[PDB]
């Protein structure tokens, strides 16, 4: 799976557009690059940026995680509106960053374009248990070990830190050239960020519009309508998970939202 450089900047530069135009802010997916965006980017006529999970991010709720990645786009663009989109993982963020931007302004409605890449608000035993699941899974893309073997190598360690060192040890096993250290950040961070998108649900129903872009091959509208009370426009873009922002999807995609990126 994609890695983040732990001391790359939050918020990064998708296109070479300069200009006054209110850019568009893309939030990562769980892996947390922004890299999956690079096509969707050099598409567009206006400054396009990506929010990614580094070092930085504050990643005990998607509350905090929200927060932060407004406070660094208002430094970009101090005055609103804002155009903000998130792919997979990064909708749940996205989203709660517009829940955020509406209660600021409340009772004043925003204007704040919302765009949904194949993930919502709801389409993301004990600690030890959760802790050894999540960095199983996380083991399990990188390496082609069978679940059980990760589970009893993991399950027994001492904590966090012990299961992540295991995991990189497992992963560089199996991959001699890979970081060690973006490894380590990626799988810590990596339970973090399940953790944060588990126990999140929005403090308020959001009232803006949200535009969601759904893979054709897999509620019709990611469960929208039930944190939603504003208009929910769902479109159906060719490909899957994690072709939609490519090719034949992404020309879609691209002229689905072009009138309101303009």
């Amino acid at each position: 799976s994609l890695l983040v450089n732990p001391e790359g900047p939050t918020l990064m530069r998708l296109n070479s557009v300069q200009s006054s135009e209110r850019p568009l802010f893309l939030v990562h997916p769980i892996e947390g690059s922004t890299t999956v965006f690079h096509s969707l980017a050099s598409r567009l006529s206006i400054p396009t940026y990506g929010l990614q999970c580094t070092r930085a991010a504050p990643l005990d709720s998607i509350h905090s995680l929200a927060a932060y990645y407004i406070d660094c786009i208002r430094q970009v663009q101090p005055e609103g509106p804002y155009r903000v989109a998130g792919y997979s993982y990064g909708a749940c963020v996205a989203f709660e960053m517009c829940s955020q931007l509406q209660a600021q302004q409340s009772p004043a409605p925003t204007h704040n374009s919302l765009f949904l890449f194949d993930g919502s608000p709801t389409y993301v035993g004990c600690e030890a248990e959760a802790e050894t699941e999540a960095i199983c899974f996380f083991v399990q893309q990188f390496t082609d070990m069978e679940h059980n073997r990760v589970l009893e190598a993991l399950l027994p360690l001492k904590g966090l830190e012990e299961r992540v060192a295991a995991a990189v040890d497992l992963i560089i096993k199996s991959h001699q050239g890979l970081d060690r250290q973006e490894l380590s950040f990626a799988a810590r961070s990596f339970y973090y960020k399940l953790r944060a998108a588990e126990q999140y649900t929005p403090k308020a129903k959001y009232h803006g519009n949200v535009m969601l872009l759904r893979a054709k091959t897999g509620g019709a509208d990611y469960n929208l309508s039930q944190v939603c009370d504003g208009k929910v426009s769902v479109h159906v873009i060719e490909g899957d998970h994690r072709t939609l922002l490519e090719g034949s999807g992404l020309e879609s995609i691209i002229s689905i939202i072009h009138s309101s990126l303009a």
